[PDB]
């Protein structure tokens, strides 16, 4: 199902099915049930997603079971994924999700930093926001098929003052203050 936001979201940037890797084929072999090509290869999709579900579980989230749980006419496999595109999540759910997105592009980064300046060799908290998305609309879907299945997923000092020359022992007094 997090394969269908690949087998049905990557396939809908212009992708066709069929094996040819390269995007000028405008096309990849895997966008296809992951029972056909190997689980190594189409854990390129699946893995990712269950580091992030054992990561998911090691936030300590509300991830316990509840109820049952689990168009343009696109070239190739054309999945039709049932009661879970409409399914809502609170806002806390997408921080986690952007924490595991966070962990996972981190860890991708122990490698592409030992290969030159990569424009991401920056950590999730301090990287551009546009880069936010990229990730963070992946960890949502996966926040979607989630909530779908019903499960739940929440857990120096400065100082500035006067001159005592300036201070005041008597009278009425006051001063102001504007803040930046």
């Amino acid at each position: 199902n997090i394969h269908e936001l690949w087998a049905l979201t990557r396939i809908e940037q212009g992708w066709t099915y069929g094996p040819v890797r390269d995007d000028n084929k405008r096309l990849h072999p895997c966008l296809v049930n992951f029972h056909s090509l190997p689980e190594p290869e189409r854990n390129y999709n699946l893995q990712m997603s269950g580091e992030t579900l054992k990561t998911l579980l090691a936030l300590g989230c509300h991830v316990g079971m509840a109820d049952e749980k689990a168009y343009m006419m696109s070239n190739g496999y054309k999945p039709a994924p049932l009661d879970l595109s409409h399914v809502r999540l609170t806002p806390a759910q997408t921080t986690l999700v952007d924490r595991l997105a966070e962990n996972g592009h981190n860890v991708w980064a122990r490698d592409r930093v030992a290969q030159r300046r990569n424009p991401r060799l920056v950590p999730y908290r301090l990287l551009d926001e546009a880069t936010k998305r990229s990730n963070r609309d992946s960890l949502c879907q996966a926040v979607r098929t989630l909530l779908g299945y019903g499960y739940n997923i929440e857990p120096r000092v400065r100082i500035f003052r006067a001159e005592k020359s300036y201070t005041v022992q008597s009278g009425r007094w006051y001063f102001e203050f504007e803040a930046v």
